[PDB]
C-alpha cells in the first residue's frame, strides 16, 4: 500500500513507487518538483509491527538549487486509514565555522 | 571526491559512487548490531555546491534487509562532505525500527557518524 | 499560560509551574495517580517572548529516578508554548540511557510530543 | 567527578554542581552568562555504564534575549579522562507557519581540559 500519491500536513505531495526488491522511487512536490529515492523493508514482521522505510531528497532541480538535503526515517502503518509516520533531518551545506547549525529536525505525517 | 571507501568511527564500511544526476549508489556493511554482510544503499547529493567553502549536502538510506538477515529497520544519514587533505563526511542519522502503534514512541534512534578514508 | 496541568498524546501528566525568573519546576506523571511513577522535573523558558505572534521557547529535563525505581535514564524536551486559546506545547525530545562505551550508538531515542491543557 | 568546569569543542564554559538528590545547577558562559538547570542519575550502575544526564539553558538574562532554548541529553563517562557525550536540541520561538524550521539538532562533547 506504499505505492501511491501521499500528502503531508502542509499540502506537500509525494508520489512514490515501491519495487518488490525494496526500492522506493518517485517525486516530491514544476519549479517545485524534485527527485526522491529510498529503501523499505520488503518483508516486514507480522506481529502487527509497522514497515520500516526511509528516503532522501536533494533540493536541486533544473530550476533551482537550495544546497541542502532532507532524509525522512519512519514507518508505513496499514489499517482502515493508512499513514506514514516519519522524522526528518534537513542538512544545509555550510562553512565549518557554521557546521553546528547545519541541521534541522522535525516530523511529518503522510496520508492518501 | 565523494566516490570511494569510507569508514565510520565504529569500523562500518561505506562504499559509494556519486553520479552526475546527483544519485548516490553503493553498499553498507555494519560492524555493529543485528546486521551481516553488505546492504544496498540509495541516496542523493548536491552536484553543484557553493564554491565558497561550504560543505556538500548529501543523504542516503539503508534498509537492513539482505539474504543473510533482516533487522526490520531502516537508517538515514544526513550531513555533508568536506574535501581536503583529510576529507570527511559528517552526518547525523535516524534509525527507525518497525514497531506496533503502542511501541512507536521507542521506534527511533538518533546519533552522529563521522566517515574518513581510514 | 504555561502554569497548569498538561498531558501528551499518550496520556502522561505534566504538572508545571513557571517561575517569575524563567524557572520551570514541577512533576512528571507516568500514570494518573500512582506515586511510584512520579518524577521531579526542572527547566527554563523565555519569560519575555517576542511580540509578533512567535511562540515561547522552553525546555525541561526528567531523570527517571525516584524513591522506588531507577531506570538509569534521562529525558529532555525542547519546544515552544503557543497561546491564544487552543494553547498547545509542541516539543521534540531526547531520551538517553546510561550505557557502556561500546553500545553508546544505541543510547538515545528521539521523538515528538504535543501537550494539551 | 561531575561537579566542575567543562568546556565544549567550541570554547564555551559550563559550570556545573552535581547534587546528591540528582539535581544539576550551574551557569553557561556577564552579559553572556545564563542559568543552567538539569537532572542526573545519582545512583549509576557500576557495570561500566555511563551516568545518564540532561540540562536546559534558556538564552535570556538581564542583558539579552535570543528567544530560544537548548536542551542537552547524554551521559558522563568517568575514568582516566572524564567526559560528557551529548546530543542537543535548540528551539527558537516562531510563528506557527515557520514552526517546521524552529528546531536545530547536534552533538557536543565536554572535557575538563
Amino acid at each position: 500500500g506504499i505505492t501511491g500519491t501521499w500528502y503531508n500536513q502542509l499540502g506537500s505531495t509525494f508520489i512514490v513507487t515501491a519495487g518488490a526488491d525494496g526500492a522506493l522511487t518517485g517525486t516530491y512536490e514544476a519549479e517545485s518538483r524534485y527527485v526522491l529515492t529510498g529503501r523499505y523493508d520488503s518483508a516486514p514482521a507480522t506481529d502487527g509491527s509497522g514497515t520500516a522505510l526511509g528516503w532522501t531528497v536533494a533540493f536541486k532541480n533544473n530550476y533551482r538549487n537550495a544546497h541542502s538535503a532532507t532524509t525522512w526515517s519512519g514507518q508505513y502503518v496499514g489499517g482502515a486509514e493508512a499513514r506514514i509516520n516519519t522524522q526528518w533531518l534537513l542538512t544545509s551545506g555550510t562553512t565549518e565555522a557554521n557546521a553546528w547549525k547545519s541541521t534541522l529536525v522535525g516530523h511529518d505525517t503522510f496520508t492518501k
